[PDB]
């Protein structure tokens, strides 16, 4: 497996730091039924976690956003190992409000944000529960209650002090993992607007640059990517499927947001971020405040001719420990 190439897009000169975004594929979902093309010994977590930790250590990012972090693995694998690489972290599982056994609680996955303490100091941490926010804004929309409220997905966000020696400067890093089902573009879009409007509220109770990492489960042509990329979306966008023109959506505000985000990866520089037999596409993203930061570089994709040479039609694989590829970008923050 050849190393992935680092790409220089723009020359330095402010502070520069790297951000990784990575869905590690949790053990619960790494099954023969979903990934029958991958041998069971290569799906097993005691094997796969080595490649996952290797990928994270090699990327060596100043800030790390992970999805599908299982609760117990956060406390016994990721955080203890990354603490030795100079990180602290913030984790939150999905499904905190759901009743379940002690054993099941250990295996619920969530989102984690790690940051190197020599460069950042955590000032606030927050968990955004999409089901609670949907429920609180569901008046007059059966679809909000039936379709959006019933999905357990979350995002997390931290407010960080960017240390002066990298140049009281603050940055917000947000990390979310949206509902997956392709028949539910309305849920994905509403979850995205809910997350962005709740992050905006985090600002006020604290303008400030944003780095938004997420497994959006949304292709680049989607309503969520347009919403994140153009600062808003019409309320009658087709991804709402009806109720398009519903008034409850304006609570998250045409529905607009004041951020001015661009994607760190822009022109299918990676042709996909999720790579399985049945589905290949870009559904993972790193967005940043374009009026505050430049992109100085990104980590290019795994050489596709190698995947071709080795007849690899889906991941994970004995030498690729997730069905997602990591995203890694170096940003340059300007006061
Ligand atoms: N537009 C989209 C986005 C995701 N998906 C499905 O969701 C899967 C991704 O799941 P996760 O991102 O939650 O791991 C894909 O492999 C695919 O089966 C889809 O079928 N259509």
């Amino acid at each position: 497996l050849p190393p992935r190439p680092w790409i220089t897009l723009k020359e330095r000169d402010s502070a520069s730091f790297t951000v990784m975004c990575y869905n590690v594929l949790c053990d619960k979902y790494a099954t023969r039924q979903l990934y029958g093309y991958c041998p069971s010994w290569a799906l097993n977590w005691e094997y796969r976690k080595k490649g996952i930790m290797e990928e994270i250590v090699n990327c060596d990012a100043d800030i790390i956003s992970l999805q599908e972090v299982e609760t117990e693995q956060y406390f016994t694998l990721f955080l203890p190992a990354l603490k030795e690489r100079g990180y602290d972290g913030f984790f939150s599982p999905k499904s905190r409000a759901k009743i379940m056994s002690e054993q099941e609680r250990k295996h619920v996955d969530g989102c984690a944000i790690f940051f190197k303490t020599e460069k950042f100091t955590l000032v606030q941490k927050h968990t955004v529960e999409f089901n609670q926010v949907a429920m609180a804004n569901s008046d007059g929309s059966e679809a909000m209650l039936n379709r959006v409220m019933t999905k357990d997905n979350i995002g997390v966000a931290v407010v960080l002090e960017v240390h002066k020696e990298l140049f009281k400067q603050l940055l917000i890093v947000a990390n979310a993992h949206m509902h997956w089902d392709p028949e539910y573009s309305d849920v994905k879009l509403i979850q995205t607007m809910m997350f962005v409007s709740e992050v905006k509220n985090i600002l006020e109770k604290a303008s400030i640059p944003l780095v938004l990492c997420a497994d959006l489960n949304s292709l680049p042509d989607s309503g969520v990517v347009e919403y994140l990329s153009n600062g808003g979306v019409a309320d009658n966008h087709k991804d709402f499927k009806e109720l398009r023109y519903n008034e409850c959506l304006m609570n998250f505000s045409r529905i607009t947001h004041g951020f001015q985000l661009k994607s760190a990866y822009e022109n299918n520089l990676m042709p996909y971020t999720n790579y399985t037999f049945d589905f290949k596409g870009v559904i993972d993203y790193i967005f940043y405040s374009k009026t505050h930061m430049n992109v100085l570089g990104v980590l290019g994709p795994l050489d596709p001719q190698w995947l071709v040479e080795n007849n690899i039609t889906g991941c994970p694989h004995p030498h690729i420990p997730s069905d997602h590829f990591s995203l890694l970008t170096q940003l340059e923050l300007h006061p």
